[PDB]
């Protein structure tokens, strides 16, 4: 009981405990339509379909509150994930494999200008991270990682992290619920 149930679903659980195949490649990846911190096309440029066309929303409503999003980085596939934790490990003297939400094509990071695009916490403090903080919700996002939930996410604060979960997404912001909470996993 390690393996996460439905694994392919808008609402599947990736985390510490709940891992994906390790076979598992979204067959309806896309690059969305947004602007990106990072040139070129690189299987992080991809999203789920569906979580592209989301990603494009949220991207049109921030720009209409004059909010410059940039992608940063979306898809990543079990074998990026591998080099990646080892790599990661070693460097003593990061998601293992299959546990991190970004091989099921639904999660982004995003960062803006004010923040340099990096992924880090003083993009909480920008108008751009704030924003995402209230508005992620409104085309389908949650802030995976919110503030004091590291107990039950198993991760730190992560402002800069999305995931697209449909029309849960409102009732998870309203409620103050993580994903986990949400879903009962
Ligand atoms: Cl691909
Ligand atoms: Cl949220
Ligand atoms: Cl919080
Ligand atoms: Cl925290």
């Amino acid at each position: 009981s390690n393996a996460a149930s439905s694994f392919a679903s808008v609402q599947a659980v990736v985390n510490k405990e709940y891992g994906l195949p390790e076979d598992y490649k979204p067959e309806d990846l896309v690059v969305p339509n947004v602007p990106f911190s990072f040139s070129g096309t690189l299987e992080k440029s991809y999203l789920r379909k569906e979580a592209a066309e989301a990603l494009e929303r949220l991207f049109d409503l921030a720009n209409k509150e004059g909010i410059q999003l940039n992608a940063v980085s979306g898809f990543r596939s079990y074998d990026y994930q591998k080099k990646l934790y080892a790599n990661n490990v070693k460097r003593k003297g990061s998601a293992k494999p299959g546990h991190s939400e970004h091989q099921t094509g639904l999660t982004m990071d995003v960062s803006s200008k004010s923040a340099n695009n990096e992924l880090e916490l003083t993009f909480a403090n920008t108008k751009e991270g704030k924003w995402l903080k209230e508005n992620a919700h409104r085309a389908g996002f949650i802030i995976r990682y919110p503030k004091g939930k590291e107990s039950i996410t198993g991760y730190a604060y992560e402002p800069w992290h999305i995931r697209y979960v449909g029309d849960i997404a409102e009732s998870i912001y309203k409620k103050k619920l993580t994903l986990e909470e949400y879903m009962n996993l």
